[PDB]
């Protein structure tokens, strides 16, 4: 009920061929009536310099799986997404394996929306804390 | 005077070498006594699905920016840099050509640094702002 347009996890995965999340190894993985998951593996891909997670690269997923969500909210005949606002706080690192995001909704408004963020690795302690702000604009 | 160790762009850019940074085209582009500068372009590899700038590729060029600032004005054997919290605003959205990013030292503590990152097209309008906090951890 969340979703105005059911999530299509392959859809959503083909459309993002020549993007940024492709070449990152982002991946939609699941929904539910209230929330949106996607997972980006930990490597050379995704590294900062150090070979740590880039903290754009928490904030790439974040972003990717935020507006996605967002798209899958609105009347696409007639309106579309751009981000106003994005902030984020890194909670713990990682070295290896994936991490995963999950987006649920804060407000859903006319003009804007607001997404919440969660992120953690496979040990499943948040690594992670994004609030993402679309807005909603008339095509 | 900003910088403890002073630019290097050369070896800068060397050293995203297998780093989300060299994937996205990141280029460290200049510096004076208070500022360091990189480019990224607005394409394929930094696009989201839209043929549009991912919100979330501005974000990694202005946090790979602002994180190698703090790391060049630090005390590298005895302290290493951890992104803390990030926002930013999108302004203006981008289609062609490239995003240029400016960071200014708005805070350097000594336990965090506060980065403004000024963001923005070819044609020089502002297109994204960003400010960046890192911790100083020791070693």
């Amino acid at each position: 009920s969340l979703w105005r347009q059911t999530p299509d996890l392959e859809q959503l995965n083909a459309s993002q061929k020549n993007s940024i999340g492709d070449l990152l190894g982002i991946r939609f993985e699941a929904f539910d009536d209230e929330s949106l998951t996607a997972s980006m593996p930990v490597d050379s891909r995704t590294h900062q310099p150090f070979g740590l997670l880039h903290g754009g690269a928490s904030v790439v997923l974040a972003a990717s799986l935020g507006s996605m969500a967002s798209y899958l909210c609105v009347d696409t005949s007639q309106y579309y997404c751009v981000g106003l606002e994005v902030n984020a706080n890194h909670l713990r690192g990682l070295r290896s394996g994936r991490v995963t995001a999950v987006a649920r909704a804060i407000h859903l408004g006319r003009t804007t929306h607001v997404w919440d963020i969660r992120l953690s690795g496979d040990d499943g302690k948040p690594s992670c804390i994004a609030r993402l702000t679309m807005a909603v604009v008339p095509l």
